[PDB]
């Protein structure tokens, strides 16, 4: 497989494009280093939580593909549980070849509605917590001395922002900053830094429920909410994102480092 | 009098850029309330800090203008300061047309090499705070009924990330979203949300023996700092900074909402 | 005024956008160099042409504001009529300070169905015509010696390319890249060069036929053409384009080169 | 192989990334139609033109994947060329499943110095011969009904343009946009439009000499070329860019329609 012998870390990993991730990079050949909280987040957080099954199950997935998962519960926002989880993984694994920095959370409310617990929950998981993440695993990938690849998963809101969402937004615009700060400070490391940024992805964290609440009290906002140009209905599969990350992860996307990746199937371009 | 009889709210205004939209604004005919920490923020922001004096400088020259001042030592991240100023403001002028969100830190260190202490620093000021004197502002300025233009200070760093900075460029980033989602939201009040992004602006913020230390470390960050085309030795002026910030605070600017203004002498198309 | 004594040279300039710049450039103090087809420019091009009448019309008032007029009937894609012009222009005036490259035409077609008529009438009036204006103008600004602004006229089709009309579309993406060429290549001369964005203006170009066609043929391009957050109803005017000319035009904008300008009440945000 | 079964459409196939893009996607099992000009495009294009003999080495090198090629000798500027080598191919093969629309010139000068052959060539090849290509190639692989992917080959330019060749960096702006009209165009056909923007690949298209002319007249201009981080030093290949297009080309980028992606290891952070 195009990583055959590799090791890559994923979090976020317990259901939706996480579980997908891992799921793809072992079906690839890599080993796989996997966490998720595994729990609710916050009150202000809507849709249904992961839970430990979930991320149990991600592992017999990865299992399936005939290779070793090392799983484990923590926040994002936890350091020395990061930390903790990678040392595990360099004893266990040995090397680290590609980063995939997944978990987010979402929450709804116009900027000067958001409330405190709104704010402080998606900056923190989605933004500190990747730049945790990242933190934790970058020095093991330089150490290890294989170069490597990160991908750190944005949102088309990443970039362009888009109504009822700007705590979201902002986060994930911070995501595209991160990745192509990173990508000038790793280049020299033989380390490539890209980010995805996906649209109307099949998971829980499509609420329809809150968007049908947003469009109602604000209809102007559907205007940010176009249809796919070459999926005009419907959502498109975690798995389906899962095709981009593992091209990224792999050799045959070298030439690529800084770039942000749409995977929107054309939504941004309306 | 492109001001005449307005109101408009500046955030660290003791000193640079914030000082200088302060007096322009004045000088345009608004009354000013003015904030500023006039305190160090952070042993991690290691130029020198503002002080109380600065900031009763920047009211002398605001009365000078032949307009009131009302300023307040607070700190963004505080939202009972914030909200009492703001109520205060109201109860003196009665009314708020433009809001200039400019408090802001800056610190250096590699993404993986950053502490808690400087990312929460930047992360915490410049995206954090801007958001909670957004949301203490954006509400008096729907009640008061002119509509109004609100000035987002984002950085040449929140369109095109630099090296030795992902906490600011991603704060900075957070910033240009932060602005589109409000544009958007705020459309229907008759409120335009811009943002600019400056770059070698002369203001203590850029004190130079960070950046010799940067670039000793690191040689292949120059790439990213390159001369201005249109001035290509030395820095612009806190006062022309305010030629854009008047600009967009008043009605010549009243097609634009959502744009990202560069303030860069042409720095960023290199 | 903010260009008194100044020298603007504006093409299109017998109606809408064009001429609105004329008047506006004229109140600010400047004397006018005004050229324009005043015909039809092709078959293919269905809404109303200009006049010779129109661009008198336009000399008409700028002669009111107090300001001397220079006119012209010539096409763009006339480099020696150009030339001429510029010469005239430098004869009577001894200076030229401004250049607004505003001439323009558009057409509708899918693709892969333009006929090479609408695609060679477009590239050759809105990407060809705008580089033979600057090619005919920048040496004289640069012989004067007192450094300049040059606004480029492209469209928020200039910025994100909109259906049933590609080679519109790519003729403005083709100035945006010029204005950006040109900003670097200038710096050292003292000239400003920065591009405008407009969209839903009210002028004979919008002449709402065509757009029914398409979106009947084709409704899913719908997407493309939202609402203007700040005006979610009709059209923007030409002499409100010409509030940010004016400024571009002149010293209030001195910090600003290579900057793309939208100048579309928010409608790029969604 | 990923490719099997289907065939592919490339221009500028005699050499460089066009002879890559053949060989690889015909080891990914696609068999090949291929045309170049084999000729001097202009005495503005200074460095060595493409020969007869470099089609037919590329012919041989898809046979020796064990595919078909049809190849042709034909300016993509001919439209009846391109016709009669579309329907030549649809007989031969059956149907058309990718298009590379690669074929391209460069030169250099500041915009005001560009003489009208250098202008012309670089337009007429650039913009308007890929404008050819696809609306000779994309009615073919609609009536074929099967989908596909085309790939437009813009460059870093194409992104952010760049001084000394304003003609090129238009010519390819307007090839992103093209490839966004037709991403929004061709969405309810099933047919994916991306493209790629590579910088310092080795091929005779780099001019050591022209280079070194340019900077030695304008020193500045050096700025807008910078190193890759990733490859700090030397030129990537025409093979590593190849990569992307079979990616591109085939269903693992399935979620990717109306996106630029730069194949420059980096260069364009800075
Ligand atoms: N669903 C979409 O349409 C969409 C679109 C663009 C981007 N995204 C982003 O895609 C990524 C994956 O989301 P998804 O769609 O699979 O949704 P999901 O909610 O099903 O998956 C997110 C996973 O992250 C985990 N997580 C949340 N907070 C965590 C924390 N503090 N620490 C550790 N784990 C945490 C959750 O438990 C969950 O298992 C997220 O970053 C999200 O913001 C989603
Ligand atoms: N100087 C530059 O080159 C440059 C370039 C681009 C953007 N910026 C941005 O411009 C804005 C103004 O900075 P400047 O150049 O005038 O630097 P400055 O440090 O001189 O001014 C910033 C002011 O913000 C105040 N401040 C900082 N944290 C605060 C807090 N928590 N609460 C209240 N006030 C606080 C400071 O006390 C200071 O008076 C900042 O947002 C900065 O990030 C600066
Ligand atoms: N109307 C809109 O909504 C809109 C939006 C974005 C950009 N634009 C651009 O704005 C600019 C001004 O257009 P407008 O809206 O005022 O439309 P308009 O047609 O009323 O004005 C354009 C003027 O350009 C002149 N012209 C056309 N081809 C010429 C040529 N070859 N040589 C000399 N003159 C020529 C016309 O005769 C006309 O007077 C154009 O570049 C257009 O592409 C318009
Ligand atoms: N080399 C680089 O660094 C670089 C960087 C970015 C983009 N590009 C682009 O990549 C593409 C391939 O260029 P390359 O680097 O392989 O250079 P190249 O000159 O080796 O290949 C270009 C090929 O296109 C053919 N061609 C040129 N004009 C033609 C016409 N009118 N009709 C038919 N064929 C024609 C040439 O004969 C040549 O074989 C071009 O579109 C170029 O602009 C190159």
């Amino acid at each position: 497989g195009s990583l055959q012998g590799r090791v890559a870390f994923i979090t976020g990993a317990a259901r939706g494009q996480g579980r997908s991730h891992a799921v793809r990079l072992a079906a690839e050949g890599a080993d796989i280093i996997a966490c998720d909280i595994c729990a609710p987040v916050s009150a202000s957080v809507t849709y249904a939580p992961a839970s430990p099954e979930d991320l149990d199950e991600t592992a017999r997935l990865v299992e399936d593909q005939g290779r070793k998962a090392l799983t484990r519960v923590l926040d994002v926002r936890d350091d020395a549980a990061l930390r903790e989880l990678v040392a595990d993984g360099m004893e266990q694994f040995g090397r680290l070849d590609v980063v995939v920095a997944n978990a987010g959370v979402l929450s709804w409310g116009r900027v000067w509605e958001l409330t405190d617990e709104q704010w402080d929950t998606v900056i923190g998981v989605n933004l500190t917590g990747t730049w945790r993440t990242l933190r934790a695993t970058v020095p093991a990938m330089i150490e290890a001395g294989n170069g490597g690849s990160i991908v750190v998963v944005s949102s088309s809101a990443g970039l362009k922002a888009t109504p009822g969402n700007g705590h979201y937004s902002a986060s994930k615009h911070g995501l595209t900053a991160l990745t192509n700060t990173l990508a000038i400070e790793l280049g020299e490391y033989g380390i490539r830094v890209n980010s995805i940024h996906p649209y109307s992805v099949e998971t829980p964290m499509i609420e329809p429920e809150a968007m049908m609440e947003i469009f109602a009290r604000h209809p102007s906002f559907v205007h940010s909410f176009p249809p796919m140009p070459v999926q005009p209905n419907g959502f498109m599969t975690a798995d389906e994102v899962a095709d981009v990350v593992a091209w990224l992860a792999g050799d045959g996307s070298g030439t690529l480092t800084g770039t942000q990746i749409p995977v929107d199937k054309g939504a941004l371009k309306y």
